[PDB]
């Protein structure tokens, strides 16, 4: 299934570990603190983070300062808020790896999606 996918929160709710691990982009679930509940093969591959070792950890506070902003992080809160999350941006990964162009998709789970891929 795609990025971007208009039921995406669908087919993933259906999914396991190996499943979500074998997705075509980076797939991370938080819970309405930003805490990591979920992270995929593919993201780990884009970031260089062991997907076994960021469970339970803060993304916007500890994994990801860069995407503590109000173009990341503040749309965040803002869908947990509202609760209709679904938006669509380009950013720049650079905590402690090699600056990297992203494309991001954030969708409520049919917690918190964050979808990424390379750009």
């Amino acid at each position: 299934v795609a990025f971007g996918s208009e039921d995406i929160e669908n087919t993933l709710a259906k999914m396991d570990d190996g499943q979500l691990d074998g997705l075509a982009f980076g797939a991370i679930q938080l819970d309405g603190d930003g805490n990591i509940l979920q992270y995929n093969a593919a993201e780990g591959d884009i970031t260089g983070r062991d997907p076994k070792q960021v469970i339970g950890k803060n993304f916007f506070k500890d994994v990801a300062p860069c995407t503590d902003s109000p173009e990341f992080y503040g749309k965040f809160k803002e869908g947990v808020a509202s609760g209709n999350l679904n938006t669509m941006f380009e950013y720049t990964f650079d905590y402690q790896m090699t600056p990297t162009k992203v494309k991001v998709h954030m969708k409520k789970a049919l917690s918190y999606w964050v979808f990424v891929k390379r750009v």
